[PDB]
């Protein structure tokens, strides 16, 4: 992954997505267009 | 976990999560820390 | 494999892939569409 | 190994496994360090 693509379309670290609750990670790749 | 709260950590039901392969089940409990 | 080519597509030797878990080798292997 | 555990932890039947030759088994065997 790494941070600066996460950074990209996240807005956020891969630490800080890994670190959010499972269905907010799972709101924030549907609003992204990733799934 | 109770099938309740199966259902809201893993966002699929237990007999959902039952069908994958055990290669996805022992990464999807892992990816949390229920396993 | 050559164990070049190996490391190429796995990002690690084939040492550390064969430490890994069964789920996670039979994950990586699904994630690169290997046999 | 039970035969679940054997299918669980070598990624094969155990009559699958019986058509390797010997000195794959006893490779495999050692990899798993089950010994």
């Amino acid at each position: 992954l790494s941070d600066e693509d996460f950074k990209a379309v996240f807005g956020m670290t891969r630490s800080a997505f890994a670190n959010l609750p499972l269905w907010k990670q799972x709101h924030l790749k549907k609003e992204k267009g990733l799934f």
